[PDB]
């Protein structure tokens, strides 16, 4: 008679917590969505095998418009789980789903999992130094979203790092690369001309966090703009003022130009 | 020849990921540190039992001063694990440890786990709206730290939420409560008069994240300053202006007063 929101983690089926696995294994019905993010190292089958249950995948429409019609009814007489990539409530609108559950008289519980939001720690950038985050969305027709540019500007002025979630169109199997994000930012810079994002801007790229061998690279846009960072998902980070040790890690671990070791205090 | 940084997650021994557990079980040596944080929902014994490996606990000094002569030597000819609460490399100084590994000719890999940085998503507050984070430390002697007040001021001023970690004396097993943090902030407000933290400030308290029954409370300081939020650890958040959807979640899930739907939106 309950609903469990269970995160599956960053890259493969083993990124689920032990708590999440043991609970999922005992649920009567298991649903999931794979449109909010991409788990590049697993398949629905591998997940089903690990959990030992048939998994009904839902689309954004199924969830956003029919969650209370598809999932909640069953949670009133059974133990139901709703699986999602990463952490269920991070950079998704799934939190609001708990409100729907309450209104339907269904109790819900949240089982966390590793999230890209905290995985940024592997870049060596102090996580407390990150400021407001933003999403780089694909332009549509004549609509060209640019608010993420102002977020970088606001953070940079305060010496804070900017995390940039990248766009995803699961149904079209489109996953925005860090390269595409950099190209869009240069276009916005050309329009706004604020000196926020240029060829000399230092950026950090993290691809496939969660895998044992993620791609972690740091450098100037002019040099990374066309570099191959591997398969998606990717996130782009625009660091603010660096601490000496952040710079050292980027150089030693992310192959950044030794030049950044020298910081302008 | 390999060092694995493995996160133990948020609250109990089941918060480690499947990947983290399986890798730990295959390691010849397993070290752990519990000074950055403590798994309040479990014990060293239970973690040891789950992993099926003797766990050698390391102090802050063992790690910060002697990581290269305590952990790395063994990593040269064996597979070694270094367990930490939360997600590895979140603690400010841990990233640098990977530099030490490289310098020692030891390959290192990171196995992620849930971190409070992403788990706070359970408060219903959008992750992208969080700004710079900080820690509330106890005053002592002629030292009354209050920079965390400025962090709140700069974040709120830009409509951003402030995540506040509370002081902890690991060895003495003493946790600062949300109540104490609030009292301290009111004192800082009294000395700075910035109109940043007062009795009418809306705050959110998250205690025992990771647990299946966490305490999520939201309301004005005047009402929560003396409320019992249960056993530690406690996390305090001073939200910025709320999105109506954030407000509704706090009211419906965190028991916030209806008043926030008009006053803090
Ligand atoms: N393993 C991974 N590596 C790199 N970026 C990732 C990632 N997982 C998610 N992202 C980034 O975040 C976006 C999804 S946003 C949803 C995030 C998810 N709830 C979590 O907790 O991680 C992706 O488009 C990508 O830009
Ligand atoms: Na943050």
């Amino acid at each position: 008679m309950v609903l469990y929101f269970i995160g599956l983690g960053l890259y493969d089926e083993r990124d689920i917590t032990v708590k999440g696995l043991e609970i999922a294994k005992k649920c009567d019905y298991v649903f999931a969505e794979f449109y909010t993010s991409l788990m590049a190292g697993t398949t629905l089958g591998r997940i089903q095998k690990l959990i030992g249950k048939e998994i009904r995948v839902l689309s954004r429409e199924d969830v956003e418009l029919n969650f209370e019609n598809i999932v909640l009814p069953l949670a009133k007489e059974n133990d139901v789980a709703f699986l999602t990539p990463g952490d269920p409530l991070v950079a998704t609108t799934h939190a609001e789903l708990r409100i729907r559950a309450k209104r339907a008289g269904v109790e819900s519980y949240v089982i966390h999992a590793p999230s890209i939001y905290s995985a940024v720690g592997i870049t060596g950038l102090h996580i407390y130094k990150f400021g407001k985050s933003a999403t780089v969305a694909y332009p549509e027709g004549n609509w060209f979203p640019m608010s993420y540019y102002d977020v970088i500007k606001e953070n940079a002025e305060r010496g804070l790092h900017t995390l940039l979630f990248l766009d995803i169109k699961a149904e079209k199997r489109m996953y925005m690369t860090a390269n595409e994000a950099m190209e869009l930012l240069l276009k916005v810079e050309d329009m706004k001309k604020g000196g926020v994002f240029t060829d000399d801007t230092l950026v950090v790229v993290l691809a496939r966090a969660g895998s044992l061998n993620p791609t972690i690279r740091a450098g100037y846009v002019k040099d990374l703009i066309r570099e191959d960072f591997g398969d998606p998902p990717h996130i782009l980070i625009v660091p603010g003022k660096l601490h000496i040790v952040e710079a050292e890690y980027l150089v030693e671990i992310a192959g950044a130009p030794r030049e950044i070791l020298r910081v302008n205090v």
